[PDB]
DNA sequence: ACTGCTTTCGCATGAACCTCCCAACTACTTTTCCTCACACTTGTACTCCA
């Protein structure tokens, strides 16, 4: 799920910069927000973790 | 007695089905998700009523 939810998150940001004149560092800010999101997923016990 | 009913035969060689289970077309359950409203209890505000 995380491999595709990131893949769709990628396609939303790649729309913004290419068309709505967003600066290229907007993707760079978004990854740290995405990566720390994954660490919260990481901290949960893998058996029955139920990431929201 | 001659009755009936048998029966054996034939020109070479060449070519000359029945349930049953799977299919279409529907519906209704399946197998896990995220998203809050509700019921109280301590709390702070109210104005007393003598």
């Amino acid at each position: 799920f995380l491999k595709s939810f990131q893949f769709i998150l990628k396609r939303q940001i790649r729309w913004l910069i290419t068309e709505m004149r967003f600066p290229k560092e907007f993707e760079h800010v978004a990854k740290i927000i995405w990566l720390k999101i994954l660490k919260t997923i990481n901290d949960q016990p893998q058996e029955e973790l139920k990431l929201q």
